[PDB]
């Protein structure tokens, strides 16, 4: 009830400002605690950069450094069953993923780019910037 004019109910319809609970919907919905998509599957890091040059080794030391991998594997191509596409590195604990995505995802190194994406499904709250309104670049 923004304001009661004491004449009508609500002729004009406005949907932009809402002060009460905020936050559209809940985080990852409200499933029965554990139905399938468990949050413990955060340590699953999908690594990608090179195609036929994607080596679990380079990604092993490179990624395991910031987060020791428990189960590392590369996502090969089912077309020729050859090593390609991209790799995967499952960190020991989901707590390690935070460090991976924090300082390993898109890690634009001088000669390479460490693209790392979680395998889990969810946490689609943010949207990577998503356009911006000015900021700098005058002089």
């Amino acid at each position: 009830m923004s304001q009661i004019p004491l004449v009508s109910q609500y002729d004009p319809y406005g949907q932009t400002a809402q002060l009460q609970q905020l936050q559209q919907q809940q985080q990852q919905h409200i499933p029965p605690t554990q139905m399938n998509p468990e949050p413990d599957v955060l340590r699953n890091l999908m690594v990608n950069y090179i195609p036929t040059t994607v080596d679990e080794v380079q990604l092993r030391q490179l990624f395991e450094r910031y987060g020791p991998i428990e189960s590392v594997k590369i996502v090969c191509d089912r077309e020729t069953r050859q090593s390609r596409g991209y790799g995967f590195v499952k960190f020991q604990s989901g707590s390690s993923a935070q460090q991976a995505i924090a300082g390993l995802n898109g890690f634009n190194i001088l000669n390479k780019r460490l693209k790392v994406a979680l395998a889990a499904s969810g946490h689609q709250r943010p949207g990577i910037a998503g356009a911006v309104g000015d900021g700098n670049g005058y002089l």
